């Protein structure tokens, strides 16, 4: 059988050298009788160069001296078949000796290796093997159309920006990802997105689809993150997770940065790891319990808080159980169905505070769109100095914490049964130093008040915003 | 048997295969450089300069030729670095003022960058990065070349021509009796990591000094840089009206 | 005191009762401190946080104030 | 910025700028206005658009000078 099997190797061996010898004859061919200074003389002499075709192909590439200089065309070969323009490509410089093999950065074979040529201090994701594809509508069980895992050549991507301070640069499209890993930045950095970069992530292969996060943030110290748009379409998972497993991030600014779809849109769950961020213009819309989520310390546990913390022009839309959302299941890509509720009494919030010191929330948004069941559009707990600049607030459907509708039949009801409860008004304060809110516009609050005190709140002042929009 | 007689076969055809090659290679007597070309390597045969200094001493034959700069410096392979300040440079016959950065002069000649997107890095004029010490009390760096002069006229390039500077992560070290000034708008952006370190031995008056000075700055912007002298002396940003106002200029991440 | 690469020295103090302060506002108008922060980690000498002086509209927004050292 | 014009932004109908956002920015010597916004003029539909954020803006010197009168 080893006869049979080394036939076709010989043959393969016969064909290479047949295109060998094709490729010389069209190169003298297309030569002609003109000489070769000539010919790199022609307005279009540049083709004559040889250049390497993908990037295993660079990896195959043998130098016989160190410090050669050769083009990359692009990272995958076959865009010409597909009626796209290649990427991923650029100029590579020989070493010989032994070099950890990245996939992006550094192409490493037996005693050799090749190391990109990086310009201005920044690269792109295509630089390491990444593909996009077209963005699906943002409806319930919707996956893109082609399903290409990015999280490991996205994780070495955000490997070398923190390793050798580059700046990441990521175009149009959706990067897929559909993993068990989470995607972690550990140090700071420079992200820049385009109009319609878009981080699409499939919980089906995590550990805990519900709770598990699809992105991890520490230690990013001065970083800036912009531009892009995280979203899910399942009701599951934490969007974007603030740790200290790394340390804190100390001014951290997120610009434009959107979340969709998720079970948390931005989750932070112990204290002094947000110190001094800063949110501008950034988004969370649609996720099934919170659109912001805060929670330095809880019941019982040791004190905590993380200080100051500042938003910009953020609006919080349609976060909360929607009777769809209670009602639906999730269909994994390995046959699975999970459901999304938790009890059939599940309600959210647009956003929830809790354990910070010297927080301003200033201008921006919190609405109710599409009436998913809310206690509040944002709930403040044993915070100290919670201070409101204009904030646009409406639309409010109002519930209980134990679930029950707040109507105008049950008014009075209410008042009396649900007084100690966390709930029941737009705004709900409980134990909170320092409170204040000037007069912003409010309307169509579908609840029983539109500020609502308790658990000491002792010093509060309060503006004079749109009256009689409460029930 | 049958699968040897193939076998063999396939040796005589890449033997005649490989007498073809031989004899079109040795026919093609003035264009056999072209296969040598258009080899996936083939890019390595293109000369190029190896620092601004030959660039300096390289005599054009002609105006408007295109030559291709690896690095700034020589020497970067010895050393466990990639080449840095390199680019593409055009000629011209005449003569211009040497900057060190954007304009390579030599008798009778001169050579200009071709510049990309209206930017350029500090690296282009000759400047130099290093380790970042702790932020202990009289602490230096262990490598101590003073960039004062050549990032003066990184300054006054892209104030001039309206380029955007960028700077690389590490620290540029300063020790000049000079002051670095700024005196129109600009744009500047650092690295997370960009420092400014400052030693004021040789000032005139060590304790009220100035590092930086920025003048007549109107709509600029300056970004992601980290100043630090160890020394409890000096003047760290003096703004001033030697020029004229700062009228919106903004700083981010300074 | 701090030693020179010329070798010489120089003393940091300029007097033995030297205080400072976070920030000094003199002479200014129409100015707006909105979040950030002031504060004495470390405990050096302070007469205050912020001083204003000779000042028309200085506002502050919700900044935080913590950790003075106090001295006149 | 924007200058010399007779408005420098214009905004003339309603749900258009949700949200929109001005940094740093100048509108000077123009000749009516230097902000112009009007979501509805009178007799038509009620609308706006909402909310609207300016922060370090500067509008100077718009308005009709005697010299822009007599030009």
């Amino acid at each position: 059988d080893n006869a049979k099997s080394s036939e076709n190797a010989a043959k393969n061996s016969e064909v290479a050298a047949e295109t060998t010898r094709d490729q010389i004859q069209q190169i003298i061919d297309n030569a002609g009788d003109q000489s070769t200074l000539v010919v790199l003389a022609q307005p279009d002499g540049f083709d004559s160069i040889g250049r390497v075709s993908s990037f295993a192909a660079l990896r195959n590439l043998k130098p016989k001296k160190s410090g050669q200089h050769v083009l990359l065309t692009s990272y995958y070969d076959g865009w010409a078949a597909e009626n796209k323009m290649p990427t991923g490509g650029g100029e590579f410089i020989s070493s010989i000796g032994t070099a950890t093999d990245d996939g992006g950065y550094i192409a490493a074979g037996p005693g050799y290796y090749w190391t990109r040529v990086v310009n201005n201090n920044s690269f792109t994701a295509e630089d390491f093997g990444c593909k996009t594809t077209a963005t699906p509508p943002p409806n319930f069980n919707v996956l893109p159309a082609e399903l290409f895992d990015n999280t490991a050549r996205m994780q070495a991507a955000f490997n070398l920006a923190i390793s050798k301070s580059f700046k990441l640069n990521l175009s149009a499209g959706t990067y897929y990802f559909e993993s068990s890993d989470t995607l972690r930045i550990t140090g700071p950095i420079h992200i820049e997105g385009r109009p319609g970069t878009v981080f699409y992530h499939n919980p089906s292969n995590k550990a805990n689809p519900k709770t598990d996060a699809f992105m991890n943030i520490s230690g990013c110290s001065m970083g800036r993150i912009s531009s892009i748009n995280c979203f899910s379409n399942s009701y599951l998972g934490k969007g974007i997770n603030f740790d200290r497993s790394v340390g804190d991030n100390r001014k951290l600014v997120l610009e434009h940065v959107y979340v969709d779809t998720f079970r948390w849109g931005f989750y932070v769950g112990e204290p002094e790891c947000i110190n001094q961020i800063e949110f501008h213009s950034c988004r969370a819309q649609s996720n099934y319990f919170q659109g912001i989520f805060i929670e330095s310390f809880k019941e019982g546990q040791e004190y905590g808080h993380s200080a100051p913390v500042h938003f910009f022009n953020t609006i919080c839309n349609g976060n909360g159980p929607t009777s769809f959302a209670l009602g639906a299941t999730y269909k994994t890509t390995k046959n699975e169905y999970i459901k999304v509720m938790d009890s059939v009494n599940d309600v959210g919030c647009q956003a929830y505070f809790q354990g910070l010191s010297n927080v301003q929330y200033i201008g921006g948004q919190l609405s109710g769109h599409g009436s998913p069941r809310n206690t509040s559009l944002a709930t403040i707990t044993q915070c100290n100095s919670f201070i409101i600049y204009g904030t646009d607030l409406e639309d409010i459907n109002g519930f209980t914490t134990d679930g029950t509708a707040i109507t105008a039949d049950n008014i009075d009801t209410i008042e009396s049964n649900y007084l100690k409860d966390i709930s029941g008004a737009a705004i709900v304060v409980s134990s909170c130093l320092g409170f204040k809110i000037d007069s912003p516009h409010i309307f169509k609050i579908k609840t029983l008040s539109t500020i609502k005190l308790m658990n000491n709140t002792y010093n509060y002042e309060i503006g004079g915003f749109t009256p009689d929009e409460a029930l």
